[PDB]
């Protein structure tokens, strides 16, 4: 019978996932392809251990798709996953963690997809939140983290052509390497500040700003889902009164994300088998790649891109982000815990507070 080998790699998760033994030879939601899911749990959590582990695994076993989750703030994992996907022409889904943090510079040949919001979609949500409370005067601070230009250009885009009273005061670009930063942050006027950067960079940028008094009352910082990250890990240096977009497993838990990864890869193999009477072979080397099986791969990609499952639209954009994620807006409260203050689902923002709290 027709069957696709899928690997599920969970990395540093307290969260527990249980999947049918592959030996069951059991169909998955009536799809014509039968998944052979290999669960792999990882004790180790550094990028090097992960490439070593995933590559060893493609060499040793017959894998044609990879579902990957991690519980860390290590965006670097997304770089590794992209490379591997490109090298092997295998679909790789980054369903949670550092693996799903926005990666702007994806190889156009990789079939690496991330769950959650594109960089633009988050820029858009950030402006939605600000309009819902007539926060119209604001500044942007970014680092050099890839995506930063796509961030600003999306703000400037939606702002320049609209008859709302938007006013972009300053736009900063920070160099994280050495304190000539202090002099740049000191130049910040506006009460709303949009910050694009990494969790790591954020925690240092805050500490500096905390000590220029651009934190606290009268200043609101809005930040992208990667800066929140693992919401159980809150840097001492993050200011209470911090708003962030987020996708850190509030309503959509790991087992549901894994179920969904399997469905995407398995629907795609099914739809392709339907039309072309065949399915891409397993590639077995991240490195020594005789891999000019390029025509086949490209074909799969048309299908991964458009999957729909249990009524959910799981389709992906060209840049490799999820088209329609259901996001949560969160707030860093006085007890220094992240708190739900909103929701978003197909251009519909539902905020929780009537008057914005004082934190
Ligand atoms: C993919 O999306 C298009 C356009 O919205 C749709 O019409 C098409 O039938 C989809 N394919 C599947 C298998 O749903
Ligand atoms: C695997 O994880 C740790 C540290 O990475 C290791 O040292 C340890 O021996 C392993 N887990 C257990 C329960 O021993
Ligand atoms: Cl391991
Ligand atoms: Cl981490
Ligand atoms: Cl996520
Ligand atoms: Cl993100
Ligand atoms: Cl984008
Ligand atoms: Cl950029
Ligand atoms: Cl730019
Ligand atoms: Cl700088
Ligand atoms: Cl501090
Ligand atoms: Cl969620
Ligand atoms: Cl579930
Ligand atoms: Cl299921
Ligand atoms: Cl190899
Ligand atoms: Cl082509
Ligand atoms: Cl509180
Ligand atoms: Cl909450
Ligand atoms: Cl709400
Ligand atoms: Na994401």
């Amino acid at each position: 019978p027709p069957s696709i080998g899928i690997a599920v790699i969970l990395v540093g998760t307290s969260d527990e996932v249980a999947i049918k033994d592959a030996h069951e030879k059991d169909d998955f939601h009536h799809l014509s392809v039968v998944p052979r899911v290999e669960l792999v749990a990882m004790n180790e959590t550094d990028p090097k251990s992960i490439i070593t582990r995933i590559c060893d695994l493609m060499s040793d076993r017959k894998i044609q798709g990879v579902v990957f989750a991690d519980d860390t703030d290590q965006e670097a994992i997304a770089q590794i996953l992209d490379f591997i996907s490109a090298q092997t022409l295998t679909p790789i889904l980054g369903i949670h963690g550092g693996s799903s943090m926005i990666m702007a510079d994806k190889d156009e040949s990789s079939m690496f997809f991330q769950f959650g919001p594109s960089i633009e979609q988050q820029a858009s949500v950030m402006l939605n939140i600000m309009e819902e409370y007539d926060w119209y005067i604001f500044s942007i601070v970014t680092t050099y983290f890839p995506g930063y230009q796509d961030f600003v250009n999306k703000i400037r885009s939606t702002i320049e052509n609209s008859f709302v009273g938007w006013e972009l005061e300053e736009v900063l670009l920070l160099d994280m390497s050495l304190s000539k930063i202090q002099n740049q942050l000191k130049k910040l006027q506006s009460p709303i500040i949009l910050l694009y950067c990494t969790k790591e960079e954020a925690t240092y940028i805050f500490e500096v700003a905390n000590s220029v008094g651009l934190t606290g009352y009268g200043y609101t910082w809005i930040v992208p889902s990667l800066v929140a990250g693992d919401t159980d890990t809150v840097p001492s240096e993050f200011p209470t009164g911090l708003i962030s977009v987020s996708y850190d497993e509030w309503d959509y838990g790991l087992p549901a994300r894994v179920r969904d990864g399997i469905a995407i890869i398995t629907t795609a193999a099914s739809d392709m088998l339907s039309e072309h009477s065949f399915i891409p072979e397993p590639k077995s080397s991240c490195y020594n790649t005789h891999e000019k099986r390029i025509y086949q791969s490209n074909m799969l990609n048309r299908y991964l891109i458009n999957v729909t499952f249990e009524g959910r639209d799981l389709s992906f954009s060209e840049d490799g982000y999820q088209m329609h994620p259901k996001l949560v807006i969160i707030l860093l409260n006085k007890e220094r815990k992240w708190e739900r203050v909103g929701k978003w689902k197909d251009k519909s923002l539902q905020m929780k507070y009537y008057v914005w709290p004082r934190m």
